[PDB]
């Protein structure tokens, strides 16, 4: 009987499996965890996206031109709003359509936070090690409360969010029109843990862009 609209769009939420969810937020919130990381996660999805696009369109392009351009402009965002609290990503890379976004996100145990979670389960590692592990998305839980994503990956943009306690919402922005996501993309908006406003910092930024960066072949453009 009581149905959610966000920004003009039926709102579905999910949600997680909850022992997982129970286990991640002792990870994410435990004490003594190296939260720079979750730049390092971040940078390296936004790089992969940007080269998943790269080669779909090569490809796109030979089977074109056999019948039957802005890969330079592929670029990694990263702007601070101290005043919003708010830490935000963003490719022009490949995007998510709906389905991809319920099922690539929409599930913790991922290939990285499975195999620390089994780890730590056989005794292997340490709970404190996110880290030392390559757990991806999740680890922007490691300074946020909460994450929204909005993705576009043709005409559609769709927004994730979610504060990582029990579901997860998607809905679509059919006006995302307020904000100039070009062709495709990903944007990430970190809101961030009172203790973490250190990310918002310029110097932080680029200490960790640095630290990160070292293998990223896309430009990576910090604002102010
Ligand atoms: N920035 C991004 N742009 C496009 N797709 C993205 C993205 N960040 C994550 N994704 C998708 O979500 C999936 C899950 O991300 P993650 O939890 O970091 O898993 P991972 N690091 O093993 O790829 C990724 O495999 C990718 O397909």
């Amino acid at each position: 009987r009581e149905n959610l609209y966000f920004q003009g769009s039926p709102v579905e939420k999910y949600n997680f499996k909850a022992e997982v969810n129970k286990v991640m937020d002792i990870i994410v919130n435990s004490l003594y965890t190296d939260k720079d990381v979750f730049l390092r996660e971040l940078i390296s999805n936004a790089s992969d996206a940007c080269d998943k696009k790269r080669i779909i369109l090569e490809n796109n392009k030979l089977i074109k031109d056999a019948e039957v351009n802005d890969i330079k402009k592929l670029i990694i965002k990263i702007k601070p709003d101290k005043e919003k609290k708010t830490l935000t990503i963003t490719d022009n890379g490949i995007g998510m359509d709906k389905s991809e976004l319920i099922n690539n996100l929409g599930t913790i145990a991922q290939s990285g936070t499975a195999k620390f979670l089994k780890q730590i389960e056989e005794g292997k590692a340490d709970s404190n090690l996110i880290g030392q592990f390559g757990v991806g998305f999740y680890s922007s839980f490691l300074v946020s409360n909460r994450v929204e994503v909005y993705t576009k990956k043709e005409d559609q943009i769709y927004r994730w969010s979610s504060d990582l306690k029990g579901s997860f919402s998607v809905n679509e922005i059919k006006k995302y029109d307020q904000e100039y996501i070009k062709g495709s993309g990903t944007k990430i908006i970190l809101h961030l843990k009172e203790e973490c406003d250190e990310y918002l910092e310029d110097y932080k930024l680029k200490e960790l862009i640095k630290k990160y960066s070292e293998f990223i072949k896309f430009p990576i453009e910090i604002w102010s």
